[PDB]
């Protein structure tokens, strides 16, 4: 499509988030690069305001699905790159079961040769000593497919999926994601048939980094068609 050509090589990525969860305000800056040819993302996030007041794993999905590898036979279904470079708005509600919710509004677009994800996050109705504000989640990440359908009325897409965060006691903290993406430009975009993204994420730490941070390595492939 349009932006598909913008992703044939390695693209630098910047992520900027401002958050407020139950009145706890924080900002995060991330940098890395993506290589959509391999569905590959490498990112490092730093909390610039001090200690992150929620667990890092709960922000992975908020912190650029244009880097997904769409198989050649599935190229007409790749909404995300088709909206580039002008980009898209990505909005979610993330419901943490028996706890609060995040609402996020993000704009994903090129600034020059750099793909930028700018996010505002608002979290409300969290429990003071629940799994999120009480930091009871393991620093790890599992799988789960991301389901995408057309929203042929907002000329965008609707995405739904579940994340299961691991609680330190061996249980699971469900995070139900509801997502909508809509192009920023007027340009034509690709409205896909139903399909899913297969995702894998690995979380790590930089041994030399003394700020609160997360290193993220992810691989994403479109499938289901």
């Amino acid at each position: 499509s349009k932006g598909e050509e913008l992703f044939t090589g390695v693209v630098p990525i910047l992520v900027e988030l401002d958050g407020d969860v139950n009145g706890h305000k924080f900002s995060v800056s991330g940098e890395g690069e993506g290589d959509a040819t391999y569905g590959k993302l490498t990112l490092k996030f730093i909390c610039t305001t001090g200690k992150l007041p929620v667990p890092w794993p709960t922000l992975v999905t908020t912190f650029v699905q244009c880097f997904s590898r769409y198989p050649d036979h599935m190229k007409r279904h790749d909404f995300f790159k088709s909206a580039m470079p002008e980009g898209y708005v990505q909005e979610r509600t993330i419901f943490f079961k028996d706890d609060g919710n995040y609402k996020t509004r993000a704009e994903v677009k090129f600034e020059g040769d750099t793909l930028v994800n700018r996010i505002e996050l608002k979290g409300i109705d969290f429990k003071e000593d629940g799994n999120i504000l009480g930091h009871k989640l393991e620093y790890n990440y599992n799988s789960d497919n991301v389901y995408i359908m057309a929203d042929k009325q907002k000329n965008g897409i609707k995405v739904n999926f579940k994340i299961r965060h691991n609680i330190e006691d061996g249980s699971v903290q469900l995070a139900d994601h509801y997502q909508q993406n809509t192009p920023i430009g007027d340009g034509p975009v690709l409205l896909p048939d139903n399909h899913y993204l297969s995702t894998q994420s690995a979380l790590s730490k930089d041994p030399n980094e003394k700020r609160d941070h997360m290193v993220l390595l992810e691989f994403v492939t479109a499938a289901g068609i």
